[PDB]
């Protein structure tokens, strides 16, 4: 292939997160070096993950993406088997210990307001929290509830905003914005 | 031996809280290769020692479990010399210098409820505080004080209904069940 | 060249600092083996901004003095088009994610007074906060906002301090002093 | 030499603790294999202070015990010219920058009510802090300001406890006792 | 699946092997939570061939096993662009920098002369190396040449024998060995 | 700039070589994000040097390239004034202590015979070693002494078409062989 | 207990060593804690077996001594029905890969005569190889084949006799001389 | 104090090094921060008796500087008592495992000729091997035996013309050369 996205998304980000990202796609029958677009998306989705969980106290969340299906699924039985709460139809991204609730992550290109209601839509159990972000540097969650502080908020959007300033630089961001 | 849950433990467990666990269990006289169901609960307990450990303040427990059990003594003295508590009868897990008393930990697969009569009646000295957990996902402390916070004890429930997902994905949790 | 104050710049600086100081001097035209006053001024500016951002809660600032120019500012248009601050027309130190604006730090050799002065002229733009260090131990916030805890600011004018004794024990202070 | 309580203070201590102590000895023109109680009551000394330091917020101690003379010096002449506080006639341990004074550490074998009479009378500047420990396990403080919290101060002298019980297991702790 | 296999794999070969192994065989379509003696077998040849390339002096080999496909042939390219060897027809695992062939590793179940034949029949191009080893402990090697010394290749039937034991002892080998 | 080259120069050579050849480039007044192509270049130069020292004995060889000049030059007047040697012209890129002599490394995209008569006749002291090495997998050395083994030189071609690969890959080997 | 010889072990060997002479000790039912002179006699014995193993060729020995029993004997198994060597009777300590013969090490603290004589005896089996070391410096092997180089093993001699000085410097050697 | 020489010191030499040299002259009553020339020749001493150890193969020498002076003579007597070689009056710096003698190395900067003779005056045993260095670039050694290779003693050379060009560079060569 030789795609320049392939190369700027592995020096864009962390390697433990391309791995993670590479794994993921293999697993669901998907080329990283082919289709470039969605292994940005997927890096990006994942250190968005990341961050959100780092951000609050420690041991505040439960990382459920980045796992392996199989594993990532027995986190979710243990939670619920142990919290009482519903067992989720769909794999979400993260578990609140202080709020009791999965969260839902997404990262858009368009506005947040569409993305939100396709998650919500597929979300028929309107029990899983949902917190979309945007590119641009929007974000829209369930109830108006953000879940973590402003500043941690801000720093993911401005990381995202990073992004898509690499991409444009290196003239890869349109690709990337009609991809999705 | 070669048994499918010694692999299983040493898969499962951390390497750290393995090679504890056998040394306490040869210290004891006990053989990890052959009971194999008493290596899984010495890591099980240990583990749980440890997350507790970790719940709240930084400095705010010291951990007796553990320690070789003259070195685990010799620091029961210095607390009790110090703070001036009475010296329990058997070793306990952990000492709280928040609230100025000692934790036994268990790990129980029945019923909290036994398990907490059977401890409170060895540990005739009441000033030991009890806190049980079970890996259905139950808790019983003493006076309901449960000590830590809701989300630091729903992490250590997580964790133990993971294990037992494990050992019955391998067919062995029934065998780990009708060994206590 | 083979200056005293260039081989105490690096025993007295951290090694990453002074590798940060010396691209920031040779990117701008400047050579640190022959210039070594301003090769202190930059180490000393350097730390100090380091220090600043440990100060208060993890994440709170965005650290943008060290890194190269190009990427420096593409992390303020960042933070602008995420939190809709306006952009500065020159390159600021750091970003402050709680109180939602621009840190310039400034460490002077004469009274804070001129300094802050002299800075405040050149950020015609009153939206960036103003926070001045001096090395005899005093500092000029903008609107006496002084951002961080007492504790923190208290620490770098200490360090400060000790930088100004270990020159002026090796008599180069006064060469830095009418360097400014 | 070839003491006993020589390879007890390497085994009981860390190592970079014993470095330090050793390098204050040489310095001040001690011997640690010949005269190895004073090495004990260094390392146990150093060891106190660290853990006080440790105590409380990040960055609110200053710690001046460790430091070779000159150096150690040199952090306290900076302090004193950036928050204006008397320069102390002797050296102290640590400086709190959140009640803004220094703190002598001690640690004595006998009563504690001694050991703090002996050191405010060479202390006769009154602004410099004092806090007493003991082995047995009590404590003095100026005008009865403790200064960290109960649980950290419970910690230094549960450790200290436990030297004493080490020592008297290998039946040095009456020459250590006597020493003083 | 919980299989005994799977475990004893992660427990008897070191990490950086089993994922390796793990990526190999999801690459080509293979489950290793399934397929456990296939898990097994490609983690044992896996680390023949880096015993393998630790022989002899540094730098005489070049690993080609372990690699991802594309990689793996990029290699082999490179090897034959530059020393004027035949293209292989199907992947080698090693390449001899002195002695300019590659190297076909095997490790067989049954008897090595079964194996040489098997695998002299698919590389039809007799340029390429062919070195068998056996679990029992015998190998065959093309032309008798062995390439590397009686120590190293005595090193590998050692460690061969011992995953046999490790295996028959936990009463996995008859299914290993009816496996190929 | 954002091109397609400098990204694949980060992913493709260690970090250490791209620092180095980085801090080479602006050394001498040239932009790694504009002139790409000599990033390309001096990254593999350099690569090629170190796997060069690398080859043969330790301590054999004294690496002079990668060094900033003051101090690259410093080492070689060392070697002059302990061997006795001739100064050199022009800097070389390493010394042998075994054959005492200076080596001229060289990595060019035409013919080497080309690449060597314009290096020979730029350092017209004949004392210097020179030795070429080319992408598509030829050498050409002094007086026929090519000074390594014949596997180390070969381990630098392979490595040398494996980068014209991985260019010709990503559709820009082109661009770089009409660089120079 | 509160040996001077314990904390002399701990302070004279190397922490790896320490722990692996003390599992061996509680395997076999001994307690390092009270006969200390079978402590040090076992880490001694363990650390010269370490240095044989580092004298000569990489991977030339094989390290029997130090594992558990069960994993010890494996690998003797191995070793056996690869090499085609006879199973010993007793436990060895090393195997050599170039001369294919198990070694028995031994460390006594009398003439190497009567130790030799005794460790023939208990082996009657001829094929395993003998090298007895001694404190003041002596050494007999059988068949005055002494495997390794005169400078590793002169290694290993001065080391013995620097132990023998720092226990009698302590005044502990003979107690551990007449432990034998 | 604030001198050149010392920041010198500690900017060229390595850390370890350092504090070896600091820690042998405190022992001896000497000040580093105030004989700074003997701080410079110690480290250079250090620095030549590590590379000569680093000469040869794996253990060929012990390493006696460096150590502290009890120690050091503890080491020396067990080779003495090992191999039977005299006690040396003073203290050597290293010892030959393969030509069975000590080695006394020097750093002189006249010429080696005097040095060797002040050298050979006080070890009036003629056991003891003797190898000096210059600054300049020469050598001399006990009966033309340099028991090093060349290559090995050209490294020395060189490392000791650039400590004499990094010193006269800042103007402190001529301080250091009429300081022996
Ligand atoms: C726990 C471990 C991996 C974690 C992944 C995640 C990565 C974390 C790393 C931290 C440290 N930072 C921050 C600074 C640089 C760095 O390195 N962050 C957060 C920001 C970006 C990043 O990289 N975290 C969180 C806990 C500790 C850790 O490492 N994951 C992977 C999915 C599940 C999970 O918990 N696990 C768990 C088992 C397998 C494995 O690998
Ligand atoms: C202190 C030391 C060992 C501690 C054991 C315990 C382990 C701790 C490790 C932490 C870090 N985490 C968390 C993430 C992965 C990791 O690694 N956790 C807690 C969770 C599971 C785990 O593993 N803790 C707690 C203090 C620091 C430390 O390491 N122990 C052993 C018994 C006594 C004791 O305090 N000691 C003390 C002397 C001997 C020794 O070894
Ligand atoms: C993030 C990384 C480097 C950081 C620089 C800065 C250095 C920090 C190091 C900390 C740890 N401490 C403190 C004790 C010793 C030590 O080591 N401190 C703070 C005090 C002095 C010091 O040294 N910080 C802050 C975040 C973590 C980190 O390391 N920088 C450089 C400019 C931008 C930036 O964020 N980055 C980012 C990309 C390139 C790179 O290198
Ligand atoms: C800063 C550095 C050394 C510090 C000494 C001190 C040691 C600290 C180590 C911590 C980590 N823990 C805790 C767990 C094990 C461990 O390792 N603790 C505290 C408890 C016992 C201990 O060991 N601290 C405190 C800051 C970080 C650090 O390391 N010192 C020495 C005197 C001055 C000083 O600040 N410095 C400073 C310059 C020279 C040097 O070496
Ligand atoms: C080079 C690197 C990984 C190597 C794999 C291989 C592993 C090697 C590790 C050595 C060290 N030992 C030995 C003791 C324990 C240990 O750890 N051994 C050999 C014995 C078992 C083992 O584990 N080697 C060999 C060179 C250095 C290295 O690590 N591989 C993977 C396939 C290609 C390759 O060269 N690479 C290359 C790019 C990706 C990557 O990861
Ligand atoms: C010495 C040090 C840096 C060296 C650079 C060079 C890098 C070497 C690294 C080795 C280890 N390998 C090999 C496997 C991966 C790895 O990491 N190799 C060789 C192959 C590619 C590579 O990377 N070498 C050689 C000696 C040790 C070392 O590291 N350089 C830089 C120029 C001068 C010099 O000697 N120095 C010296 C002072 C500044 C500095 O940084
Ligand atoms: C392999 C590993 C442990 C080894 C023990 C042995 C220790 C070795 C350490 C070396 C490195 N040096 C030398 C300098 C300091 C140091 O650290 N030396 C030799 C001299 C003293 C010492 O300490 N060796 C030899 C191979 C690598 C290694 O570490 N052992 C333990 C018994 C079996 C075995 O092979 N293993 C194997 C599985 C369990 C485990 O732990
Ligand atoms: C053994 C240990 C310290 C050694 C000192 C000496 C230092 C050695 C370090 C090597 C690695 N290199 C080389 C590259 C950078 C580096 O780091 N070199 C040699 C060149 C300069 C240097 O620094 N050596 C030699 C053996 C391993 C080691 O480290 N010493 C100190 C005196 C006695 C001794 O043997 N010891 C022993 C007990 C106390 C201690 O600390
Ligand atoms: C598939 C699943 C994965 C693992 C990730 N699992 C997810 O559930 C997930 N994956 C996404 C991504 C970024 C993939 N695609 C994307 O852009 O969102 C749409 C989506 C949502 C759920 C599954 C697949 C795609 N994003 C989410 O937010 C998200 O939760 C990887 C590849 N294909
Ligand atoms: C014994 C003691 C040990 C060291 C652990 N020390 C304990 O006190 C302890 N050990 C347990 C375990 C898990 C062992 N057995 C168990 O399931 O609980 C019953 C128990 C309680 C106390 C001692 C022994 C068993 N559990 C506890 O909660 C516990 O506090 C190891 C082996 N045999
Ligand atoms: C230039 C810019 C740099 C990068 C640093 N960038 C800065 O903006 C900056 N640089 C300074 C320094 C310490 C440089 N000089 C100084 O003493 O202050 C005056 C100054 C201010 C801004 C640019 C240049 C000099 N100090 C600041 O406070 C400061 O914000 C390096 C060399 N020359
Ligand atoms: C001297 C100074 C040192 C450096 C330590 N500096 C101190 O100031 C200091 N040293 C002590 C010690 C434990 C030494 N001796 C002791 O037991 O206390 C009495 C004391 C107090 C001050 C100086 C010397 C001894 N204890 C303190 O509390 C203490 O603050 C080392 C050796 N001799
Ligand atoms: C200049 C010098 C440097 C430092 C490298 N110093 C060199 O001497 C050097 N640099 C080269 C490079 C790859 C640069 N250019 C190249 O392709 O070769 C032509 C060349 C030779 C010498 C100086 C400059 C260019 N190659 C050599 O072989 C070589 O020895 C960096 C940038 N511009
Ligand atoms: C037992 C076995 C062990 C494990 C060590 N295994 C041995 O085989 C062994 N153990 C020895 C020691 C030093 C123990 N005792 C000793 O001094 O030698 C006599 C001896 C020999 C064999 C077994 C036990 C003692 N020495 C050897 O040379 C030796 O090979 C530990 C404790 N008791
Ligand atoms: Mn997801
Ligand atoms: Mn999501
Ligand atoms: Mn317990
Ligand atoms: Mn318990
Ligand atoms: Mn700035
Ligand atoms: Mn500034
Ligand atoms: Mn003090
Ligand atoms: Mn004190
Ligand atoms: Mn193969
Ligand atoms: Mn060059
Ligand atoms: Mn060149
Ligand atoms: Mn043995
Ligand atoms: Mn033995
Ligand atoms: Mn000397």
């Amino acid at each position: 292939r030789g795609s320049h996205m392939e190369d700027f998304v592995r020096q864009c980000f962390n390697p433990m997160i391309v791995e993670l990202a590479e794994k993921a796609m293999k697993e669901y029958g998907e080329d990283p070096k082919i289709e470039t677009n969605k292994f940005a998306a997927t890096c990006t989705h994942l250190e968005v993950c990341f961050m959100y969980s780092d951000g609050g106290s420690k041991h505040r969340f439960e990382i459920i993406e980045g796992r392996d299906r199989i594993m990532a699924w027995t986190v979710v039985n243990s939670i619920c088997n142990t919290t009482g709460v519903e067992k989720p139809k769909f794999l979400p991204d993260l578990y609140d210990y202080k709020e009791n609730r999965f969260i839902e992550i997404g990262v858009t290109r368009r506005e947040v307001h569409i993305y939100y209601l396709e998650k919500a839509n597929k979300i028929k159990s309107e029990k899983t929290h949902i917190h979309i972000f945007s590119f641009t540097g929007e974000e829209m969650a369930t109830k108006a509830d953000y879940t973590l502080d402003e500043e941690s908020r801000a720093r993911i959007k401005t990381r995202l905003f990073t992004i898509r300033q690499e991409m444009a630089s290196r003239s890869l961001w349109d690709s990337f914005r009609q991809s999705e």
